[PDB]
């Protein structure tokens, strides 16, 4: 009879932490034209473009992450759905950290906030607060490895409170990639600093929830006030805020917490 | 030929955990004697002569334990000496815990501490402190399983600022442990409640290294004026002081946290 398991495709195919990097979305242009004034509106509605062109590019890495595509379709398009601020704003914390040491916040090449740009954007004090996730990184010297699993698990990190199709499902690939993340923290065996660092590392992803429900706080008003304060949403994100604004704010929206 | 492997000693060996169980030592009475008054120098001679004899049957735990005949004989030595503290108190947490619900502190069956006998020994706040500890296993509502896992852990949570004989070795012990505490608090899938728990109960085990730091504190101060203060040690007890005081407090002893 024919082994149906296949030893050298098991022993050759790609880690999963490579394949995050490997399907990792390349760097998103704003788009930013510095012609128009730096006030609010301006600022907030190229922000809000940009998101749009981030979440067209997060939806294609969903597509092909390790493991998402064994969730029920309506399970994957949710956990997008409910996920989708706490996964751009800790890619912006990673490319502050990478491209600017934390100085900046790094929302896209053209587009580098400073001190400046951030009372500017009428969001100063969020833009502080998704900065000090930037300067942890450096103090944890988190690792690109580190980062991509942590987005995985941010994916993983908000579900209806009701549940998924599938809680089964779910619970296997967070349990895989949680998994993942312990052995990545792990030669010179040292459970004691293995445990510590583990550690810091959930308490940072604990740490996302009160950010992230803040930054959507701004956001569902803004939309909410999109005429009156002449801020403009592109479609993709009509379509996200549409769908989320009255789940979340009827506390449909349950966050999952290792502490 | 004779196989030398044996199906049946394999299946029917018990596990780790169920090992732990059935070398737990037998409770151990203090001797205490009512008809003396209840003065610090009688309460404190009592309670060495107690850990005396607890010790006894800890040392004959150590040599039956999974794994601990594993790492080379200096070093379980050493693991005894500077755990000592920790062992004892956490198993009084857990006596009055099981005994008492917590409301009192169970050293001996014939041996039970209320409020008026924790101002009597003059280390009132001490016992608050491990009655502290009693109070959280009724919070967490702690399982003798998890309990098991967790003193031996305690076994491995300090050791000496050299080194041990064998790094590697005590490592691979503390590993393995950690990982059946790992799977003991997983349930039947809920890796957010999972990791909370294993969360919980390490912080736990955390917090008795500042409480053990101070019982130390007092034990070695009463020790070095025994004969002012007419505080009695048995023969174990000077063994294991005079070892430990020394070490201890010119920085030898190293505490492995998890946070
Ligand atoms: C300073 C920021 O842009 S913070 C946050 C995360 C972020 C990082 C990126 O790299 C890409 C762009 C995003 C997704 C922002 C888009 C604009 C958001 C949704 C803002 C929080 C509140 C605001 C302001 C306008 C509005 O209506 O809602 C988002
Ligand atoms: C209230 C207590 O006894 S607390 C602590 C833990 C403990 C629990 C037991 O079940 C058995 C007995 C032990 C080991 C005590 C023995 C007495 C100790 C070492 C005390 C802390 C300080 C003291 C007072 C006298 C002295 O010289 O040092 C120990």
């Amino acid at each position: 009879l024919v082994p149906q398991l296949s030893t050298i495709s098991r022993a050759l195919t790609p880690s999963p932490v490579m394949v995050l990097e490997n399907i990792e979305p390349e760097i998103v242009y704003a788009g930013y034209d510095s012609s128009k004034p730096d006030t609010a509106e301006n600022l907030l509605s190229t922000l809000n473009r940009l998101a749009g062109k981030q979440m067209i590019q997060v939806v294609k890495w969903a597509k092909v992450l390790p493991g998402f595509k064994n969730l029920p379709l309506e399970d994957q398009i949710t956990l997008i759905q409910y996920s989708w601020m706490s996964l751009l704003s800790f890619a912006l914390s990673w490319r502050s950290y990478k491209h600017t040491n934390s100085q900046f916040l790094y929302f896209a090449p053209d587009l580098v906030f400073n001190e400046e740009k951030m009372h500017q954007s009428a969001m100063y004090e969020l833009c502080q607060g998704m900065h000090q996730i930037s300067l942890q990184f450096v103090r944890l010297q988190l690792t690109f490895e580190e980062y991509t699993i942590m987005k995985v698990l941010l994916l993983l990190s908000t579900i209806p409170k009701d549940g998924l199709k599938s809680q089964a499902a779910f619970e296997e690939m967070r349990t895989n990639y949680i998994k993942e993340l312990r052995k990545m923290v792990t030669c010179p065996n040292n459970s004691g600093q293995s445990w510590q660092r583990f550690y810091q590392l959930t308490k940072l992803l604990d740490s996302m929830h009160d950010l992230v429900s803040d930054l959507l706080e701004f956001c569902f008003y803004t939309f909410r006030e999109s005429h009156a304060l002449k801020v403009e949403f592109p479609a993709m994100l009509v379509e996200i805020i549409s769908d989320q604004l009255p789940k979340v704010e009827s506390g449909n929206a349950k966050p999952l917490y290792f502490h």
